[PDB]
């Protein structure tokens, strides 16, 4: 009977797991605790992933090249809205499950957002651990 907190807390964790795997996620957990976001570009056809990834499935080949994201251009892509915790308490601020991307970068973060939440909006990523956090002003 575990709620829809613990829910979406579970499926972040395992794509952290998946995430971590091989060089690429090395990069960018250690880039989390730095407090940047680095994704990798494909040399051969310019994509650039967040998470940062080591293979290209496009083009058929590794990738090697890591950049770091502009964190200032962090957007709501779209979400989901949880208004209780998983007790049925009303919660003075609702807990937004957001997918967060960046301008021209494919993939993105599921994360945590609070505050005025609403699609397309600037997000400021306020904690590096993962899951991320982010708030909307
Ligand atoms: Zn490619």
């Amino acid at each position: 009977k575990e709620g829809s907190l613990l829910r979406w807390y579970d499926v972040m964790e395992a794509e952290r797991y998946e995430y971590t795997v091989g060089p690429a996620g090395e990069q960018f957990f250690n880039g989390l605790k730095q407090n940047k976001i680095i994704g990798s570009k494909c040399s051969k056809c310019g994509r650039i992933f967040v998470p940062a990834r080591s293979y290209c499935e496009h083009c058929f080949v590794k990738i090697e090249n890591y950049v770091e994201i502009n964190k200032d251009e962090a957007y709501v892509d779209s979400y989901t809205i949880i208004y209780n915790d998983d007790e049925g308490n009303k919660l003075a601020q609702p807990v937004y499950i957001a997918l967060i991307r960046f301008p021209n970068i494919e993939g993105g973060l599921l994360c945590y957002a609070e505050g005025n939440v609403k699609v397309g909006a600037k997000a400021k990523i306020l904690s590096f651990q993962w899951p991320l956090r982010v708030k909307v002003d």
